[PDB]
């Protein structure tokens, strides 16, 4: 038995995780209205996508990984002598990478696939991927694996905000709020991106993030913070600063960045605070 995990590219696991555990990424990818298409990587800067949706009279289109990009990696993994593969997936409710994750698995043979449902995005995501390595050092075998990150979902989610709406109602990604359609103060739930409180001001949207996240995760027995931020990159800092002011070094608080299959949905100033009841190692 040769556990492997790998991921999507919507997990957005630095560099250094990714070449220190060898991670196999199913790229997703955008596509601009001038026809310029994008996989996503950590070789393109983010604030070029920044400014190119910017510079765009059209909402960009993103997509999943095709079907046949999950099978090429399975078939790559199980030809390097690995057994069983822990998949780590978009959100289901917001992207059908996870369901063809799924059916690929289905497909492809002489290994076995374990395709995970998130039921999130970006590094919130990729905590499932650094939890499932460290369980495969530690010796469990798939099934444990997937039963922890079941039980880890349950104590895992996310609030966000973002500047406008356009962007999430345009692509549908957004549950409801159509009356909304001041600053929204969104959140995950079940996998899908519902209204949470509509606050007068952006600083007290941030505010009220903090204050959501952390009337929760303080009765979690271990705590990872992440801050996910957009393209005002003051707005991720001010948040990530404060938040190691406000909270314990019993919290572990961490920071990342949105990738463009991400901010193509989000649109302008999409800011998270997501969090985990698990201290997730992540060297
Ligand atoms: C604090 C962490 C939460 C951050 C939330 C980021 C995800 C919001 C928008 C997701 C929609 C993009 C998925 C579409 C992919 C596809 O085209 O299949």
């Amino acid at each position: 038995m040769k556990i492997a995990v790998m991921t999507d590219s919507t997990s957005y696991l630095s560099q250094d995780l990714i070449d220190k555990y060898n991670i196999q990424i199913a790229p997703l990818s955008v596509t601009f209205d001038d026809g310029k298409n994008f996989t996503e990587s950590n070789e393109i800067a983010i604030e070029e996508f920044y400014n190119k949706m910017a510079s765009s009279q059209t909402i960009p289109t993103t997509s999943q990984p095709a079907i046949g990009e999950w099978i090429t990696k399975y078939e790559m993994l199980r030809d390097q002598g690995y057994t069983d593969i822990i998949v780590i997936c978009l959100s289901s409710g917001i992207s059908g990478s996870y369901q063809s994750s799924y059916q690929a698995g289905e497909m492809v043979e002489g290994v076995n696939v374990h395709a995970f449902d998130s039921k999130l995005a970006a590094m919130i995501e990729g905590c499932y991927v650094l939890r499932a390595i460290e369980m495969v050092e530690e010796g469990y075998e798939p099934q444990q694996i997937i039963d922890d990150l079941t039980n880890m979902r349950e104590h895992t989610g996310a609030y966000l905000i973002v500047d406008d709406l356009k962007n999430l109602q345009k692509s549908g990604r957004i549950t409801g709020a159509q009356a909304w359609v001041m600053k929204p103060v969104l959140k995950f739930e079940d996998g899908k991106i519902i209204p949470e409180e509509k606050v007068r001001t952006k600083k007290r949207a941030i505010q009220t993030l903090e204050k959501k996240v952390l009337d929760i995760v303080k009765d979690f027995e271990e705590v990872t913070l992440f801050v996910i931020n957009g393209d005002h990159f003051e707005d991720g800092q001010a948040l990530y600063k404060k938040l190691q002011d406000d909270c314990p070094s019993a919290y572990q608080v961490a920071y990342s960045e949105t990738g463009p299959v991400v901010a193509a949905h989000l649109g302008s100033g999409g800011l998270g605070l997501g969090y985990v009841g698990r201290k997730i190692r992540l060297t």
